[PDB]
């Protein structure tokens, strides 16, 4: 047993042994003779969960009685994988829980894989909405996520043949402990109908109603008894109308029908940095957001003049997905209060702030005018509504602009009207901001000039973060331990001050511990990739990995250039010495994204050849790390020498999986974007493996026309790499199954793969260098994980709440539970 | 608190007041200042529900160890009503709850009320499988009840404008406490596909698989600590195939086509003696046989010589509706275990019995081949070789008798080929059952007439029965007591003691405590009355109640000739003296039975005419009893004066409602038919209200002729209230309203409505003669009640288990929990 694990003392012990065996018999119904390790893993679930409610109930309580401004983050997505450790964690429970299940006789980690995932995210944007969760639980905030209670979750990720096939991640089948259902807050929810103009205002009649039921889970802040809510909307349809439409097809159809209205909370879109215009994902976005707006001022009108309404409430939107919360708000104040225009405005705008996540075009919101006009009527028109009186402002300021009218409108003219979802959080928003200093910039410098012109106080940044929870203290023990060694446990709720260790980078003792617990590690995973997978790595090789999911801005592809340049140099000098390798890719591709099943299968096409090459050896060695999710984030992470963040400059508005390898002990190799940059600049450049071009680089290069062809022509080694896909090397009984790859490598590749090459090889030279220092190669991972404080999302919740919501942070501890 | 409801001593309700707060806490995550009556009913049924596991697991664990023969009663309805009193009844516990609740400052009866109906059954066919389940466990029996989770029950209905209409049972909205969900014991059950013929055998191949997910829900023995167990299952698609059959129409869509397995359990079809030849239909009877039969012959293999299988294993077919094991069995036996054909039929044979519940040609099944053939290929071979090897037996009884091989057929030629799966079950069981002695004589001498020649043996009878404790202790608890007083508490379960009661038809004492319990409780219901529905019904009337399924065959509509009448005739001469009486009919009609809707809407027409006529006053009231289910079957069954069972002779099967009457202090007016002969057998028949046609008089008829015109003719009083429906007197605004059910009466009544009109005025003469003098009408009601005891389902069961099932009822407890 750990330090920073808790304690476990002798009544608290007795007392988890006794209520497992109670939550064994009584909620699951069985007996030490017939009980499965997953009936183990409930009653323990059943058993953490029971000392939550106490401090969740107080927690809701002291809101009630003290009434604070609420933050209320909105987000269709919230990826928080398992909850049972990390609830552990928070409550100190984790060598108490150790302790008794041990003398149960039975093993505590063991009952933790049984635990599904609540894969409720596709990656970045969903894992962040989680940390902030965490944060806000940690900082005192009284905060509250809303989201939507998606029966199935991210698709579960299987490789047949080297292709990647899907399955529905049934992850309520079991049961879900941590859930609870509120079915009395049902809320009902309008869609369709059409909008009728009376003697005072506008009504919006005849419309469909479906209902939204809300599932309550909690969330634990770190050992300060503070215990947040996440509110998830599950979709329910009527048992009138949805029946009680008499004159029609049949009884048992009508019943079945339902099935229709019940499908909004079906399922998960799986798509990354990708916009997808369908019909049922715009009745998600509205389905959220209106369940949510009218829970939200329930609460209001319990803590009429809403002028007070922003000084009481604070609606952050994630991305533009909840962006119907600025009409929606403004039709409940105008067409429901009777609030006048303007005034209905003015607290809109002081209640809404958004947050931008990314710059890639075919990843914007832009829907269709038509959809909203059959779907939401009465929201349409007060869209066009906030457009005029926002172009008038716009006009006024720059008196025959005509062009910056055009650029400027939430009305997008060409083939098919659209309205940009982007400007319109920007118009209805008092705080607008990027996700790292550099997409910040970019945004006020490039696709939101316009308005950083009209309102350049409207604009911030916020550079994301990671809790130092999940992503130090539950997935890497080890590292915590020694770390609490020599300085404390302070720093695992103030994660500042990691920077005491670096009076220890000269430490020969720590040294030795720090490369210690990543042999471990890398121990650990290399078993578990036997257990589970039947694999063949080598823990005596450097680990280098990329893990996030497959797209073509994140550069998969030019990882794979490197594998096969070090298969060529190999094969071409097989008794030269080489620093042996493990690399390891991972991550899903969306169903319908075509290019990105086609890096996979090359990934996987790559590892056949190579893995069986008997003059390689165990010099070298690809795998392809099958469905990647926050649960085996967890695992591979601590177990990672090399952090592969290799995106175009540009183009990774922050991400985040950099930030939790730094935290781990592994060193970046990484282009100068997104919070790659803010990295470097903590803990120094000459500690980071920067290469390629700059953001100004790639503009030069579009100002002067992209050639692959001048690369492949200059440059013999990548010359051979690419006849060899093309010649079928890498698929004898497929010869031309990579020709689109190639094909977009040479004449549309939209991220210019080959030029960064030649830097990317040389810096992977200089990593080879530097590994075979163990001494050294530790001393920088010591000045890295020392300067990684930043980056927790403890201090990126800290700025949101001073700079933007107007509340102040509290480390104070709640009563006791 | 009343002596028949246990004893509420000191520990005990101490510590239930312990563990209601402690799952209000814990469970229900509320805390007494936001609690709702609905956490409040949650939280004692919780507590409630902890008391009957202990005793759950060791009931399993015994049958595990002594492995007694198992019986399996497998049904597609299950009517249990709610679960929370008859829990408490059984236990022993209502005492000590209401004590309990009492000091908590709640009322034990408002939170019962809370409650919704299990009502996965359409009537008395679903609701003799629930009396069944409580018999089986009061005796001791190994008994499990397997049937389908139906999502959706019995419609609940609305009244509106006089017309039914339906809405959805969304019972589970709010949680199932009683169920236990066992995903691990999840099935597979196969659809489609084609049939391959092999060196070794015919295999069932490329088929559409469907999980089938169980629920149990214990059923507690009455005071014997056995609790046996409800299986349910539940539809689930596979996470693969209904997303792995790639090359096709999307993600998205795959995810949300699953709604298309799983709706096999969402919902019940609303039919009550009516066959519907749907696909969903035949789905969901192969769904629970499949599941069942696997379960049983895995439960089996723990007990591989399968000729022991009949003497650990008992099948009960209720109603055709699960015939399909018959075929199911014989597949598993000979395809997969490979048996020979001969020995797999004897093992078949010797395992099903078969209990048909009616005679009425519109409810028998006749599934056509063409679906079948579809569907089950498989098993449409193996029914052709059934009929096959039987017809073969035929012809060598019966040398030359060719209609009566086509009469036998399984197989029924015509318009469209169907299977008679009547003749199915009788062809595969050694057993085949009436549920009255006037239906099972039927049985032999009609419909079953051929197969009876062939194995005389396999014909029985076993009327049916209701169970005491929900149908007296639960629902009539002052009746129950002041019995108690005189002659003990064994009678609960010994219903034959109630005989004892026949020493105090002379006590002047019990005649007044009798009338007096009726009186209290048609206050009771005259008050539920107004409270909910506002109505008005006068407690001093002699309440007349015809509660049961709206058909053609229950004559409802005689019911509504005699009201008429009554009407008349206080019209015709106001001032005269007559017994004031509350008519109140109530019942479900199915959804597509135009008939039965029209008569419910004739009913509250009348009440409109009738209740509001000024000359009238209290003497005459007709209400139209909305939504009648099982728990207002517990509620207007106490309060009744006059049961109202007039079937035409030779259509009610047996009718269960009747015994209910009898055993709370009804008096009966009824015809000769079904149960009704042995209950005024039973109490003598100068104590029951028999009127109308008997069987023979019915055919006599028919050989005749019926013509209604004839009846029209020669009673003026019937030919007024046919005008007076003609003209639009009870439709006003719509003259012709009611002209179907006129041409009906008048050419096409299949059920003889006007042919016991006049007997049956006549005897409700009588009816109301008797209840001018309170003191005789109430020494009648004892002589029913005391003679009521050969009607408990106890004895019902005892019978099916000497000499069907061939096991040994036993009343010995349990070792306690
Ligand atoms: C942290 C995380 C991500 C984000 O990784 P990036 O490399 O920033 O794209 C994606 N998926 C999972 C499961 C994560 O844990
Ligand atoms: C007992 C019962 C029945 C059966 O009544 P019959 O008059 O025999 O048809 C039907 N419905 C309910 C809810 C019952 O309690
Ligand atoms: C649309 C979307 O998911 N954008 C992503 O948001 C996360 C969290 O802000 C970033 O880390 C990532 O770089 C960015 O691509
Ligand atoms: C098909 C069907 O529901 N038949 C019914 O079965 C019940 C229970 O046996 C009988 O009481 C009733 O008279 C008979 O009509």
């Amino acid at each position: 047993q750990i330090s920073v694990r808790g304690l476990a003392g002798v009544e608290n012990v007795t007392e988890l042994k006794k209520n497992f065996n109670r939550h064994l018999h009584f909620t699951l119904v069985k007996d030490r003779n017939v009980a499965t390790p997953r009936d183990y893993y409930f009653a323990l679930a059943h058993t953490v969960r029971d000392h939550l409610v106490g401090r969740w109930i107080r927690t809701q309580q002291h809101y009630y009685e003290k009434d604070p401004k609420r933050i209320y983050y909105l987000s269709l997505e919230f990826y928080m994988g398992r909850t049972l450790q990390n609830t552990m964690v928070n409550l100190a429970l984790e060598n108490a829980c150790d302790e008794a299940t041990y003398q149960l006789g039975l093993d505590m980690e063991e009952l933790e894989e049984i635990e599904e995932d609540a894969g409720l995210g596709n990656g970045g944007l969903g894992r962040l909405a989680a940390c902030f969760l965490d944060s806000m639980a940690t900082l005192g905030l009284a905060a509250y996520g809303y989201g939507i209670r998606y029966e199935f979750g991210i698709f579960n990720q299987k490789i047949c043949g080297g292709w990647q096939m899907e399955e529905a991640d049934d992850w309520l089948r079991y049961g879900n402990p941590w859930e609870k259902a509120r079915p009395e807050f049902t809320l009902p929810v309008h869609f369709y109908g059409r909008v009728e103009h009376t003697s005072q205002g506008a009504k919006w009649v005849d419309t469909q109603v479906v209902l939204a039921m809300p599932y309550d889970t909690p969330v634990p802040g770190y050992r300060n008894n503070v215990v947040n809510t996440m509110r998830l909307w599950s979709a329910k349809a009527p048992n009138d109308f949805n029946l009680k439409d008499f004159n029609v097809g049949g009884y048992i159809q009508a019943v079945l029908d339902r099935n229709l209205a019940e499908n909004i909370s079906r399922v998960l879109y799986p798509n990354d940095n990708f916009f997808e215009g369908k019909e049922l994902r715009l009745k998600q976005e509205y389905f959220v957001v209106a369940a949510t707006l009218q829970d939200i001022i329930r609460r209001f009108k319990s803590s009429t003049n809403f002028d007070a309404f922003p000084d009481k409430v604070a609606i952050q939107l994630n991305d533009t997905h909840p962006s119907l919360a600025i009409p929606e708000l403004m039709r409940v104040l105008v067409d429901l209060e009777r609030l006048d225009w303007d005034k209905a405005w003015e607290v809109t705008v002081k209640t809404c702030a958004y947050t931008n996540h990314t710059v890639i075009p075919e990843a914007l919101e832009r829907w269709p005018v038509h959809l909203l006009e059959t779907l939401l009527p009465r929201h349409l028109q007060i869209i066009y509504e906030i457009n005029q009186r926002f172009l008038n402002r716009v006009a006024a300021a720059f008196p025959g602009d005509v062009d910056r009218l055009r650029r400027m409108s939430l009305v997008e003219e060409g083939a098919v009207k659209r309205i940009n979802m982007a400007h319109l959080c920007i118009a209805g928003s008092h705080a607008v901001n990027g996700v790292a200093r550099i997409h910040s910039e970019i945004l006020k410098k490039t696709i939101f000039k316009d308005f950083y012109e009209l309102e350049p106080h409207k604009f911030q940044n916020k550079t994301n973060g990671i809790t130092p929870r999940r992503w130090l203290v539950l997935c890497n023990p080890g590292l915590a331990e020694i770390i609490a060694e020599r300085i404390g446990e302070e720093y695992i709720s103030d994660l500042d001050q990691l920077r005491k260790l670096l009076s220890y980078v000269d430490d020969e003792a720590f040294i030795r511990d720090v490369a210690k617990v990543k042999q471990e590690n890398k121990l650990k995973f290399a078993a578990y990739l036997e257990r589970e997978y039947k694999v063949h790595i080598n823990p005596n090789s450097l680990f280098d990995v990329q893990v996030k999911r497959i797209h073509e801005y994140k550069r998969q592809l030019l990882n794979c250039l490197h594998v096969i340049t070090l298969y060529n140099r190999i094969k071409k000098e097989p008794n030269k010495f080489v620093v042996p390798r493990t690399v390891m890719i991972g991550g899903k591709a969306a169903p319908g994204y075509h290019m990105a099943k086609m890096i996979i299968k090359l990934i996987t096409a790559i590892g056949d050849v190579v893995n069986h090459d008997p003059v390689v050896g165990d010099r070298l060695r690809v795998i392809f790390l099958e469905n990647y999710r926050v649960s085996l984030a967890e695992k591979v992470i601590p177990a990672a020498d090399l952090s592969e963040q290799i995106s175009t400059a540009g183009t990774e508005a922050s991400g985040t999986g950099n930030m939790k390898f730094m935290l781990n002990g592994a060193l970046t190799i990484g282009t100068m974007d997104g919070a790659n940059v803010e990295m470097a600049e903590e803990a120094g450049e000459e500690n980071f493996f920067i290469f390629g071009m700059r953001v100004e680089d790639v503009d030069r290069l579009d100002q002067r026309g992209y050639n692959a062809q001048e690369y492949y022509d200059r440059i013999p080694e990548l010359r051979q790499i690419i006849e060899q896909l093309s010649s079928g090397f890498f698929s004898p009984k497929q010869p031309d199954l990579f020709k689109d790859i190639v094909n977009m490598l040479m004449h549309h590749d939209r991220f210019k793969v080959f030029a960064d090459y030649e830097e990317y090889v040389k810096c992977q030279e200089r990593v080879s260098a530097l590994y075979k220092n163990p001494r050294e190669w530790t001393r920088m991972v010591i000045r890295n994980i020392a300067t990684s404080g930043k980056f927790s999302s403890d201090r990126t919740i800290a700025q949101y709440a001073r700079e933007i919501w107007g509340v102040e942070p509290s480390r104070q501890r709640l009563p006791a539970p």
